[PDB]
């Protein structure tokens, strides 16, 4: 019934790298008797994660401190910048804001990638100086946008 539909969705999400609070949970659900996990994560990805996420980097990782965070985990976008293509992206958990400098050769993210995108990082990713250093191997576009996205509340 619903608690343990309930309970079978929220274990599909973190499974899959999804760090939402219970409050974003119940959100981004349409009905406690309607929980389907492909509608979930839809809403979840046209959603900021600064109102739905839980926090999951270290406090300090931009502080050089951090060298490594493991996967999986999915991520927000909040701005990019720009043989393959090299972007520099900042993103977030909801909480803590984080720096990426991401190599691409199948150019799957570009500078119109839109604010908001969500990306899923796998396996250990390095980071040097509090960049995260992301390629094709270890970062996945889940895609969604966040309208009118604004960076500093």
């Amino acid at each position: 019934g619903p608690g343990h539909m309930a309970q079978v969705a929220g274990a599909a999400l973190s499974q899959a790298g999804w760090y939402l609070s219970d409050e974003g949970i119940e959100a981004c659900t349409s009905s406690p008797d309607k929980v389907n996990v492909n509608d979930i994560i839809l809403i979840a990805l046209n959603t900021d994660l600064r109102t739905i996420g839980k926090k999951f980097l270290p406090s300090d990782i931009n502080s050089g401190k951090v060298e490594k965070l493991e996967g999986p985990c999915v991520l927000q976008i909040q701005k990019i910048r720009n043989a393959p293509r090299m972007l520099r992206l900042q993103m977030t958990d909801g909480h803590i804001s984080c720096t990426a400098v991401e190599f691409s050769y199948m150019s799957k993210i570009s500078l119109n990638t839109p604010p908001g995108t969500k990306v899923k990082l796998s396996g250990i990713v390095d980071i040097k100086n509090g960049f995260l250093l992301l390629n094709d191997s270890n970062t996945t576009v889940l895609g969604g946008e966040v309208e009118h996205l604004i960076e500093k509340w």
